[PDB]
């Protein structure tokens, strides 16, 4: 049985010091009183609280891992998610009109195709490969192929959907309008980045797959105020949370 | 848990020093990260890596064994698969437009009907025997008859399929067009060679049978850089890997 004042601290630390909106406070309060009456277990209530921190936090953990091979340190996360120093950060004014999806896509393009940390590596790895293959291989890296089938979702139908011509056309226009790229190679390269972003979203929303399960456990550890692993130059998800 | 840099060395040695394409690197990378998250066992990941070396390598091991009675030595394999000296080799320019199937057929005709090593022996063994019998006996030699039935595949339906008149007609035209044979006996002889080739393909793609299981174990041994058996004048599969 959690007091509503415990669920707010659990939410605050997950959001790295951003105190929840008036609306969500009411949501948390419901989760509290549903545990006092035994209509909800303890672990269940805490999971739902941390599900609300998806857009703000999970966006920074997951993308950093996929592109740079390592999730950001606690100190680093602070900077990306909720800080005094970064004027524009994930839970700040700049981003208040981006949905969940467009947040993932934003982060991806930043890290991948720019002067971002992942540019040089991602540029060499995904050169001269087709849209179809980009999606198929990435799907398996993130969500697993065996895991998805056991979970009951049909892989083939999903991969086909992501790589259909209509989808690719939509992104091409999107990337051309938004990003300052004009070269034919860089646009091609950025579209792939946006696709992987779309997959990361699709993963974190369903809870299936290796990436999603590890990120969940990192946020759980981050909940109580202190991050146990907290290597100075980044925490590799798959090492730390088996 | 394999690092993606381990799976590439495992692939490279199997391909005898040919470094994988950009596309396949992405495939291997997925297999790595699926072992770090425990959505895939270790042995399973390594098998799938070596499954990718089928077209290049397994083609040289299996055909040599069937026609000359012995798989090529490590030094020999180098020459056939990936070398400086042989301008045209299996993982080189000449063969880049042949599918898996047409590779098997190519190797078979070479070794069997030409001035190839197997010509004299294969010529005496398969003279004055019908298409039906050629297929039936070969099926049993390669895939086993008991083994296939236990595996659940119905033998009778498969053998009939391979020896139907339509199939024979297709090959006759194929052999006439491609190979420099004009005599009525040599064409007949080459068609049989092409049939056995087709069976070798059908074997290595399903994983059933004695030939396929032994070739798999030879490639596994070849994976780590050094071939244990490595007799100078050839390795007999069935002796070395029981
Ligand atoms: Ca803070
Ligand atoms: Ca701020
Ligand atoms: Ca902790
Ligand atoms: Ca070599
Ligand atoms: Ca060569
Ligand atoms: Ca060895």
């Amino acid at each position: 049985a959690y007091t509503t004042a415990q669920l707010v601290t659990a939410y605050t630390n997950a959001n790295l010091g951003k105190a929840p909106d008036a609306a969500t406070t009411l949501t948390l309060d419901a989760y509290a009183t549903q545990t006092q009456t035994g209509g909800l277990s303890d672990a269940a209530a805490l999971t739902n609280t941390l599900k609300l921190v998806n857009s703000t936090t999970a966006v920074a953990i997951q993308t950093y891992q996929f592109f740079t091979g390592v999730a950001p340190s606690a100190a680093g996360l602070d900077f990306l998610v909720d800080s005094t120093t970064n004027t524009n950060d994930l839970n700040d004014a700049y981003y208040s009109k981006f949905a969940q999806e467009n947040r993932f896509i934003n982060f991806s393009i930043n890290l991948a195709t720019g002067a971002g940390a992942g540019a040089t590596a991602f540029a060499a790895a995904y050169t001269g490969v087709s849209y179809a293959q980009t999606v198929a291989t990435a799907y398996d890296k993130i969500i697993g192929n065996a895991v998805a089938t056991a979970a009951g979702v049909d892989v083939a139908a999903a991969v086909a959907f992501l790589s259909r011509q209509a989808n690719i056309d939509y992104l091409t226009a999107f990337v051309r309008a938004n990003t300052p790229f004009t070269a034919a190679a860089d646009i091609d390269l950025a579209v792939k980045a946006a696709l992987i972003g779309t997959i990361l979203n699709a993963a974190t929303v369903s809870g299936i797959g290796g990436y999603a399960t590890a990120t969940a456990a990192m946020i759980n550890d981050l909940s109580d105020g202190a991050l146990s692993t907290d290597n100075a130059a980044g925490v590799n998800l798959f090492t730390a949370y088996p």
